[PDB]
């Protein structure tokens, strides 16, 4: 059991949609480690309290080098704590804006540690449904670290939940879904890390809707064959047209630019 008392606090790391992440020390050993702090009034106005148990007894069973640790949680009167494992070179997110755009070979690399991440995943049965770059965190030698585990489920589901640029059209549409959605979230990566961009975007929600339901995407004159190819496999509509995690590793694209 752990209380605040336990923890120096130190600068925010990131915002939250129910709160902020914060650099924390703890007393007695020294580690320094994550803290997401999240308002009890705000998880129980979005009735998602539910969903916060979730997202820590799913995270906290995971053990991947690629996975963000989730060490414990405790509670006060106003706030639910979450002990993370601190990532030091930050998001995936921050590294794409002042890079514009990723290389073959450094896309390659994300695309093989998400894909074993997920692999792992899929093998307990455990949907991330949230895989996009700001939920990419970086660790000291600059390994891709799955982290956001507050819309995590076992598949299937038929749950519930903007921006819709990470979601399969099962999810948008409110159908039944299982770990496919997670393959087609990583060929929105694969195709943003080497555009700059995700393949859906656009100014509104309702354009973005219809980009994913109609899977209504081009590319780029530079964007290769090898990219095009393992990104129009993964964009699928069908679930069951898209390919194993196993397929994307063995992927001659995959194989020839990572790691
Ligand atoms: N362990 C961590 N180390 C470093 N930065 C983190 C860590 N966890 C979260 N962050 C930062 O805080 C942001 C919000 O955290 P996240 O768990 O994704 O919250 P939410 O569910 O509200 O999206 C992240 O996008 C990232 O910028
Ligand atoms: C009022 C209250 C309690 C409580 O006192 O039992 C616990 C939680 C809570 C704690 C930990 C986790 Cl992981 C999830 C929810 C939450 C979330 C919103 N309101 C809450
Ligand atoms: O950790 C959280 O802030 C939330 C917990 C409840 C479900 C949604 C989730 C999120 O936005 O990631
Ligand atoms: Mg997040
Ligand atoms: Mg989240």
């Amino acid at each position: 059991q752990w209380a605040l008392e336990d923890f120096e606090i130190g600068r925010p790391l990131g915002k939250g949609k129910f709160g902020n992440v914060y650099l924390a020390r703890e007393k007695q050993s020294k580690f320094i480690l994550a803290l997401k702090v999240l308002f009890k009034a705000q998880l129980e106005k979005a009735g998602v309290e539910h969903q916060l148990r979730r997202e820590v007894e799913i995270q906290s069973h995971l053990r991947h080098p690629n996975i963000l640790r989730l060490y414990g949680y405790f509670h006060d009167a106003t706030r639910v704590y979450l002990i993370l494992e601190y990532a030091p070179l930050g998001t995936v997110y921050r590294e794409l804006q002042k890079l514009s755009k990723f290389d073959e070979q450094r896309t390659a690399t994300y695309i093989t540690e998400l894909a074993n991440a997920l692999s792992y995943c899929h093998s307990k049965r455990v949907i991330h449904r949230d895989i996009k770059p700001e939920n990419l965190l970086l660790g000291s030698a600059g390994e891709l670290k799955i982290a956001d585990f507050g819309w995590s489920v076992h598949a299937p589901s038929s749950r519930r939940t903007g921006t819709l640029d990470y979601l399969p059209p099962e999810m948008i549409e409110g159908r039944m879904h299982d770990e496919k959605v997670d393959l087609w979230s990583l060929g929105v990566l694969c195709y943003e890390f080497l555009v700059g961009k995700p393949p859906f975007e656009a100014n509104t929600y309702q354009e973005t809707y219809k980009r994913i339901s109609r899977v209504e995407f081009t590319f780029p004159d530079f964007v290769t064959e090898g990219a095009r190819d393992l990104i129009s496999r993964l964009l699928k509509h069908n679930p069951s047209q898209r390919p194993m995690l196993r397929e994307v590793l063995e992927h001659p694209w995959i194989t020839a630019n990572s790691s």
